[PDB]
Order: C-alpha cells, then sequence, then structure tokens
C-alpha cells in the first residue's frame, strides 16, 4: 500500500490541519482500511525559515531538511515538505532524495494552469525573496505580487495569528481587502498557513474567493497522487 | 529535543485530531520552535482490533504493533498507540520494545485515581472482551462496565459515527442517557475515539460531565511526561 511522507512542523499547528485533511477528503466506505497511510515528522524545532535567510545560516536549515528527505526516503513512496518557504533548500539537495517529492511549487502552477485567470500570490517574505513561485510556475505571467507593504502585512498574519492557532476568518476582511485592491477573486496559498483560511472558507460555503491552496488538492487527489 | 512517537490510524479520524490537540494544549510563547516534536505512523490498514479478536488473526495483528514499534523505537523517545483496544497485543511484545511505551491505560488509572468517584467505561467489546480496564487498573473498582447491550450500542457509536468523521456532538444525548442509567457524571474514553467526544465537550463549555480521556491528558501534558 501507499504511503505519503510529511516533513511537516513547519506550522505545527497547520502540518496538523493537513493531516485532518487528508481523512476529511478521503472518507472508507466500508472499512478505515481504505483509509490514507501517512507519516508526519511534525519537527516545529526546525530553524525558522525566514529567519535562516535573514541571518545567514541556511546551511544549518539545508541540514535539516537533507538529513530528514533521507528519513522518509526509506519509509515513504512520495513525501511532501509542509511549507512553500522551506521548498527553496531544494537546489542544494541531491536529485536522488528529491525523487519521491511533489513539490508544493508545482502543484500551485498545475491548479493555476487550469484556472487560468489573474491569482494574488499571498507568502512569507522570504518566499517572495526567494522568487520561488515566479522562478518555479509556467504559469508566472497570472501571478499578482504583493507590493513590499502588503508583504510585511501578510507576513504578520502568518506569525501574529495562523501560526498561533487563532481563528483564520478573524483575517477573511483583510484579505478581502488585498483581493479587491489587487483586482482578483483568487488566491495562491503561497504560505502553508493559507491552508487554513482556505478549510474556514470552504466551511463556512464561502465560494466568492477560489483559493489555489496545493494542501487541499493533495489531500482531495491522494489516491491518484500517491503511489 | 524530545520526540513523541505516535502509533496511530486506528481512527485515522481521531489520531489526526490528536495531533491537533498537542499544538492546541501547547501554544508557544514567542518562537514555534519552542512546540512540541512528534512523530505520527497513521497506518489505518492496520487490521481492525475489535475484528483480529473476533476472528483467530491476532498473530496478523500484534506482528503489525510488532515491527512498527521496532520502527518508533530508534526515531523517538516516547511511544504512544492511539487505540486502546490494541494494547492487547502488549503482552506478545519484547519488554525492550516497550520501554519507551505511555500506556493509555495506565494514563486512564492515574486519572481515575485522582478523581475518585466511579465512572463509566465507553469502548469497544473487543476493549471488554479483553478486560484490559479491569485487569490493568488499581482503580477498577472504580469502574462502571456497560452490560452487554450497551457495550454493543457504544460499539456503533464509535464505527458508524465517530471513526466517519461525524459530529461528535450528534451522540451526547445518547450518552447523557447512558450516564444517568448508570447514575454517574463521568467516563473514562476506553475508546480513544472518544477523544473527539472529549474536544467536543470543551469546545461548548460543557462541564457537567467529567472527561478522563488519556489522550487530552497526554496532550495537556506533554511537556512533563515526553522526556
Ligand atoms: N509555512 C509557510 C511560511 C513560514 C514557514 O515556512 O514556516 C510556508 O509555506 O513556507
Ligand atoms: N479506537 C478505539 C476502538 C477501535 C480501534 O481500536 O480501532 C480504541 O481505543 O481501541
Amino acid at each position: 500500500l501507499p504511503i505519503l511522507g510529511v516533513l511537516g512542523g513547519m506550522g505545527p499547528v497547520v502540518t496538523a490541519e493537513f493531516l485532518k485533511s487528508i481523512y476529511e477528503y478521503n472518507p472508507f466506505i466500508d472499512k478505515e482500511q481504505e483509509s490514507p497511510n501517512v507519516i508526519v515528522f511534525s519537527f516545529p524545532s526546525a530553524p525558522d525559515r525566514t529567519g535562516s535567510i535573514d541571518s545567514g545560516k541556511e546551511r544549518e536549515f539545508i541540514d535539516f531538511i537533507q538529513v530528514n528527505l533521507e528519513h522518509l526516503n526509506k519509509l515513504a513512496d512520495c513525501i511532501v515538505i509542509g511549507s512553500c518557504t522551506a521548498h527553496y533548500a531544494l537546489p542544494q539537495i541531491p536529485e536522488n532524495l528529491k525523487d519521491k517529492l511533489i513539490s508544493l511549487i508545482k502543484i500551485a502552477d498545475q491548479e493555476l494552469q487550469e484556472y487560468n485567470e489573474p491569482t494574488l500570490l499571498l507568502a512569507s517574505t522570504g518566499t517572495y525573496q526567494k522568487k520561488l513561485f515566479q522562478e518555479g510556475c509556467t504559469t508566472a505571467d497570472l501571478i499578482i505580487s504583493l507590493s513590499e507593504s502588503d508583504q510585511k502585512l501578510i507576513h504578520e498574519m502568518i506569525y501574529k495569528v495562523l501560526k498561533r492557532g487563532h481563528d483564520p476568518l478573524s483575517i477573511l476582511r483583510d484579505i478581502e481587502a488585498l483581493l479587491e485592491k489587487y483586482n482578483t477573486r483568487s488566491y495562491i496559498s503561497g504560505s502553508t498557513e493559507f491552508h487554513l483560511l482556505t478549510k474556514s472558507l470552504k466551511l463556512k460555503g464561502i465560494d466568492s474567493i477560489k483559493a489555489i491552496d496545493p494542501l487541499s488538492t493533495i489531500a482531495q487527489n491522494f489516491s491518484q497522487l500517491i503511489i
């Protein structure tokens, strides 16, 4: 049977919620033995992703990701890293340890190709500085970048609200105002913590916003993706 | 840093919710790097616990638990198995692979000692047949056993409602009627799936029922227990 390996804890709150999403969008028909097999390494002691760039200690962070990929390579058939910003480590990781990897940036790129309307990239300043989405996506011309001022505002939402476990709906007004400002009805979860907003939106039945949310997509399409 | 290993998937829904509970009851002060390190093996392809007793294939199940304990022994400092009924496998597992194990039955026993009032054991028929709580707990005289008829009713709640992800509050009336019938204001989560009821009770602010719930206790006391 096929096993998903999650390298998480890079948002422990969102890592936990992602595992919930998997079984929410894969309810069994008769028996639990039908349901997805998953291994989660939820290690919040991972050095801050943006912080490791903002200081100089990228090597410390790249070593963290590398060692834990070696582990999961032995245990899982496919692997996801639960942080977009953490994908900046990948060019420094050997190609053999990345064979099983399902990239959140590629997953986002595919969904945006099908959607084919301009969409607002919500992400960390470090994800922005590293230009992961602009350099990674075939659909980069459909990505609307936040201005520097609005980048900082999103960074605040991620760390002050979403990472601390607070009600993701408490930033919905701020996000609608951004979506309006940038003249669009959609966003990309450039930070994984917007998985939490995406879930809270689908719960309340708000379908005015279109969320390109890689973790939602991976959860929904587990059976197709995980081989 | 100390790592909890969860052998779960024996209620994928509740396994996911337990990981959520850990970070809910351990919110960080300044940085995420403060937060609990956890490894979860969420393998629902574990053979049904009660079913493996009800057929003859206990060996198949004991092998599952044994192999996955060997794995987690190498990776974690403390280990929890996310199913009370699955603890029936332990007498057949070598003592060396159980050094790190934190027993849900012992955790329940301790909480009941401090509580010191008669309490209703809600569990699977297989947990009842194996008499895990009655044989395991120093506080066994404080445990009120469900009659055979009410055992089947609880088994139905676990599999038809709680394991399928449905709103745990939808069985609250049925549980209050049991609690009344057996003349008590408390229950033991003899099935881990009653972690889900326990959380839904603490959310709505219902403190008329006292839940002896091992997973809640482990989540709350992570820093003390996990060394
Ligand atoms: N979790 C977000 C931002 C911060 C972090 O990585 O911890 C991400 O997708 O990268
Ligand atoms: N999850 C319950 C009952 C059924 C099962 O083990 O899957 C328990 O504590 O054992």
